[PDB]
């Protein structure tokens, strides 16, 4: 289950072409932060229904932007659409 304790609110956007099919969502620095994860680290993303990715670096493009980038995999299994909000939160 999710690491006990609060939650990060991010925008979900696109995934870039390389990224697709491998399970993982890049956020931030800021945003790996408050969740107290790494890179490697597992989250769980979730709007009701959820699903678990591994964490990955932002862009420098998309620092700052408070997305995440999630590829049509994830997006579809959570329910969502590109420009809707989840909640983040690391695997325990």
């Amino acid at each position: 289950g999710p690491m006990p304790g609060l939650s990060v609110k991010l925008r979900v956007a696109e995934a870039y072409p390389e990224d697709v099919g491998k399970r993982i969502v890049r956020m931030d620095k800021a945003s790996r932060a408050k969740l107290g994860v790494s890179v490697g680290d597992y989250v769980e993303v979730k709007k009701v229904k959820s699903v678990v990715a591994r964490v990955a670096e932002a862009y420098p493009e998309d620092v700052g932007k408070g997305i995440v980038r999630m590829d049509k995999y994830e997006r579809a299994k959570l329910g969502v659409s590109v420009g809707d909000y989840v909640e983040v939160k690391k695997v325990e």
